[PDB]
DNA sequence: GCAGACCGTCGTGAGACAGTTCCG
DNA sequence: CGGAACTGTCTCACGACGGTCTGC
């Protein structure tokens, strides 16, 4: 199992190198609620140094997909979905610094999610979390997200409220 | 009085948005061997997130220097001197993964650093050192430091050895 | 004659997503 | 269907040093 000190290294090595996001992809096969909710962590970095990468996916159970090349000579380590996000991130929060409120919030929209995926007035308000991932994720002076006020009249216009 | 996982973050932290270097400074004014050694690690990060590298440094014991812009939106924490990373990095040198290398060289230069001082051949074994770190931080492609070379055709020119 | 600390910066290595297609 | 899994990219945020410059 994950050591307090393996779990505090790898806090750290996500604060600077990697990733806390969460997105919204427009599924055309879907029902009443045309989209999908990503949650997601990654770890960035050059693929010479790939071997650390690999370490790091065992030591969480080797959760996820490892990617020896994007296509650029950068290599990645992808962990989407709650199942793992929901063992992986409690382990780590504690340790978190600047990627600890993005963390808390993608844990926060998982617990919500089974109420919200064939409600449209829960999914508006899982929606509004999601636009707080991504503001967290920008400068103050970058345009803020804005998924909520798109999927609002998306959602009147089509009478789902 | 740094926990365990209070440095394993720093080591994470450090592996991601760090650096741990080594340099010669031509200083003019400095007798037999006018060159100075300085060895450093470095924390760098986006101006508005100053406040995080602010708690690394009240953790660390106050040591370097914080600085909230270098002049490009950038802010950064600087440590020099073998006085301070003789306290510092054995206490990050067992959670260090990606710059592992590169701290114990530089623990090694700080061995050899009082004979090396006034003695142009043990100097010269020192400055191995100091291209090995160097190199240690380049991709295999791109041309390797040489310091070496030069300062021995320096001491030869100047009689030095 | 010493070594700190105080100003700058080129050339990438990252981050934070997006489009498409698989999978029982 | 609904999710898990492959692709691929514009735009900065980093890294790893280099010159001066004090104030002894
Ligand atoms: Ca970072
Ligand atoms: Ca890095
Ligand atoms: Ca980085």
């Amino acid at each position: 199992t994950l050591q307090p000190t393996e779990a505090a290294y790898i806090a750290g090595f996500l604060d600077g190198d990697g990733s806390i996001y969460a997105r919204l992809i427009p599924r055309p096969d879907y029902k009443d609620i045309k989209y999908q909710v990503e949650l997601a962590i990654s770890f960035i970095q050059r693929k010479d140094k790939f071997p650390y990468l690999q370490d790091i996916y065992d030591q969480l159970g080797k959760r996820g997909t490892l990617r020896k090349d994007r296509g650029d000579g950068i290599a990645d380590y992808t962990i989407w979905g709650s199942t793992h996000l929901s063992i992986i991130l409690p382990d780590l929060v504690p340790y978190l610094r600047i990627k600890k409120k993005q963390a808390n919030r993608i844990l926060h929209i998982i617990n919500l999610y089974p109420q919200a995926q064939k409600n449209p007035s829960k999914f508006l308000d899982l929606v509004k979390i999601v636009d707080d991932v991504q503001n967290l994720n920008k400068r103050a002076d970058e345009l803020k997200s804005t998924n909520y006020d798109r999927l609002l009249e998306e959602f009147l216009k089509a009478g789902k409220i």
